[PDB]
């Protein structure tokens, strides 16, 4: 039934309504609920420096209603890790590679929490990246994500020492994209595919190569 839609520069003309809706939900969730005050904006849209022409959005849609999602950004451009949190990756270094994309802004609307959507969103990042030939995703995440990643079978590689970020323990890591990880998740969600790709085909790795 309901799917996760891959939205990028090549097909966003089919999703302008949905994209604006997701920016407002991000404000509701990350600003009003999670109190990430540095992200508050007077337009009520949660938009940062990594929302541009090269961003890819993976949004869970029920009809045209956004119920969850996350985003991917090429590490060949200045990234949140390289610009905002490079000290979190001081041991191994910040990623910079067309085959590594930065993963952020994971959310589920209140109406869909503690249900089937969460594991579908985990499957979605693996499915999209495997299809595109992306090898790893990078993340700056709160340490409570570690057991969640492990529960979903995600292979995680820490890049530096955990540190407090605005009162919350946070760490930089890569996640390995794995066919085997995805296969298990497909079985668990009971669907052979969770990512829908409408409109023109996106060549993500090619685009990321152009960026650097
Ligand atoms: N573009 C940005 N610039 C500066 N800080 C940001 C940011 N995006 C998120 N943050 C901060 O990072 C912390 C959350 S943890 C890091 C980012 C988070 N995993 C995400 O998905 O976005 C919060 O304190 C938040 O205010």
């Amino acid at each position: 039934g309901a799917m996760i839609h891959a939205i990028s520069a090549v097909n966003r003309h089919l999703y302008e309504d949905v994209l604006e809706q997701h920016f407002r939900l991000r404000h509701d969730i990350f600003v009003e609920e999670r109190h990430w005050e540095t992200l508050r904006r007077p337009d009520g849209r949660e938009v940062d420096s990594y929302d541009d022409e090269d961003t890819v959005y993976l949004l869970a849609l029920e009809g045209r209603r956004v119920v969850g999602g996350h985003r991917l950004y090429p590490t060949t451009k200045p990234s949140m890790m390289s610009e905002v949190f490079p000290h979190l990756a001081a041991v191994r270094g910040c990623p910079s590679d067309p085959l590594i994309w930065e993963w952020s802004r994971y959310f589920v609307v209140r109406d869909r929490r503690d249900g089937a959507l969460n594991l579908q969103l985990m499957a979605a990042v693996q499915e999209f990246c495997l299809d595109q030939g992306i090898a790893q995703v990078s993340a700056i995440m709160e340490t409570w994500w570690l057991p969640r990643f492990h529960e979903a079978g995600f292979v995680v590689t820490p890049l530096g020492l955990p540190a407090l970020v605005e009162n919350a323990w946070t760490m930089a890591a890569t996640v390995d994209i794995r066919r085997q990880t995805l296969d298990v998740l497909h079985d668990r969600i009971g669907m052979p595919s969770i990512v829908q790709q409408d409109g023109p085909r996106l060549d993500a790795v090619a685009r990321a190569n152009l960026c650097g």
